[PDB]
């Protein structure tokens, strides 16, 4: 597209907004910027000619603007943007630039969770062919950054919030991972219009892949023609349980026996079935597609296994920040012996209750820390301890661990209240873990 000469106006000084700053001074266009934060961090990085505004927005550079490009993080709903839109001036984001400009077929990935999984391990799929691959839409690496006409195929993970301002995707496979009950302050109206913003994706998909478990993730008018699903028991790809032993599952033929994977637990297992789905879609070589499933390492703090040792296995899910993130680290969970399950941190008011239907069975102990410890251990009391921190919590369940045991941090909540982020959170898990089971 061309934007010579217009005057283009860019909300937001994170990562993705100054990926939008960049776009268009490649191009000849200097924007102007504004951010409601008065020192956000990208202001160092702007050049002198961007004209910039911080600590609000300024509505008359909008109501100006022939074009506004809207970070993720403000909403259309906000009175500012709803005021240029009620005037008839042209919104975007950072997406929609990138799909009018992208030479090159696109992967795009959505859902609550699990996104950033699917996306690396299509790009590890697509890296095993040969493909000069550029995966990215994740906050640490904004879409626009991947640009590139050497690019031979984008794999993208896209949020809720970019799919409400994008019009342009045409994937050539596209999935909705899941939806659950999150985001909630941008989505007043529940849980339908949280769907409704993600089911964006699939609008001139060519393939959609859907999860045959989770009804919220078929396109808006059902299935139809375009889809293949993913799933457990069921679905173009599933998973099959027997004699002890796990296989992925394709179209009726065993394709790969999971003990060839690195990764674990049954949420990482659809994943791959998703990836490999899409990756089939897009073309990729189903032979290297299973190669790179038998080398990629996941991802740190996504139901990682950080020890193994006297045959209890810890097993890091920091980034479990969330309800559903923990409900499907529980759900198909496989443990010989007990399961230590540590929950705790800031829950940001989250209902807990679809986390007690996981929590009976006498192999279940519970070991409950930070600002809602309280809350999780009232899930099932006669199994629950509660402490400070999750250090304190480690070294009570410890010397209580046999072998077959799993130690499992997926917190489902936010770590602010103990720690600087999830990371932190899970690293120091890892260490507590080797000083307290690696002997
Ligand atoms: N398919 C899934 N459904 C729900 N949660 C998941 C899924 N896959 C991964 N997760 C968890 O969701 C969080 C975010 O994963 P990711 O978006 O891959 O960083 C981590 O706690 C993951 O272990
Ligand atoms: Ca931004
Ligand atoms: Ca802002
Ligand atoms: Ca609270
Ligand atoms: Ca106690
Ligand atoms: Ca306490
Ligand atoms: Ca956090
Ligand atoms: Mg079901």
């Amino acid at each position: 597209a061309d934007y010579q000469g217009k005057n283009v106006v860019i909300i937001g000084l994170g990562l993705t907004g100054l990926s939008c700053v960049d776009f268009f001074l490649a191009r000849g266009v200097t924007p102007r910027v504004m951010d409601t934060r008065m020192t956000p961090p990208g202001l160092d990085k702007l050049p002198e000619a961007v004209e910039r505004h911080t600590g609000s927005l300024n509505d008359e550079w909008l109501m100006a603007a022939d074009l506004i490009v809207a970070s993720p993080g403000i909403a259309l709903a906000h009175p500012s943007l709803s005021a240029a839109a009620d005037a008839g001036i042209e919104i975007v984001g950072d997406i929609e630039l990138f799909c009018r400009e992208a030479q090159a077929p696109i992967v795009a990935i959505t859902g609550s969770n699990g996104k950033s999984t699917v996306t690396t391990l299509v790009g590890e799929m697509a890296k095993a062919a040969g493909v000069n691959v550029g995966v990215g839409g994740n906050i640490g690496l904004p879409a626009l950054m991947l640009l590139d006409d050497e690019c031979e195929l984008y794999v993208l993970e896209l949020s809720s919030f970019q799919l409400e301002t994008t019009s342009s995707l045409q994937a050539v496979a596209a999935t909705i991972l899941n939806v659950t009950e999150d985001h909630m302050d941008r989505y007043p109206f529940g849980l339908q219009q949280y769907r409704a913003a993600k089911l964006r994706i699939y609008e001139n998909a060519k393939v959609c892949v859907v999860n045959a478990d989770d009804a919220l993730t078929m396109p808006i008018r059902g299935a139809d023609e375009r889809c293949v699903s993913f799933g457990v028991n069921m679905g173009d790809y599933h998973l099959n349980h027997q004699q002890g032993e796990t296989w992925l599952r394709v179209k009726g033929e065993k394709v790969l026996n999971v003990k060839e994977m690195k990764l674990s637990g049954q949420h990482n297992y659809t994943n791959a079935l998703a990836a490999l789905a899409l990756a089939d879609a897009a073309g990729l070589p189903r032979a290297s597609s299973l190669k790179a499933l038998t080398t990629f390492t996941g991802l740190p703090h996504r139901f990682e296994v950080v020890l193994e040792h006297n045959g209890v296995r810890w097993i890091n899910d920091s980034k479990a920040t969330n309800v559903g993130s923990t409900e499907a680290a529980l759900n198909g969970l496989h443990v010989d012996g007990t399961l230590h399950l540590l929950l705790g941190g800031d829950g940001k008011s989250a209902d807990f209750s679809p986390l007690a239907r996981y929590l009976n069975g006498d192999n279940v102990r519970l070991y409950c820390f930070g600002r809602d410890g309280a809350q999780l251990a009232a899930l099932r009391p006669e199994v629950a301890e509660q402490t400070e921190t999750m250090e304190q919590a480690m070294r009570l369940l410890a010397p209580r661990v046999q072998p077959g045991d799993m130690v499992l941090l997926s917190p489902a909540c936010a770590s602010l209240d103990q720690f600087k982020n999830f990371e932190q959170r899970g690293n120091e898990f890892a260490r507590l873990a080797k000083e307290l089971g690696g002997h």
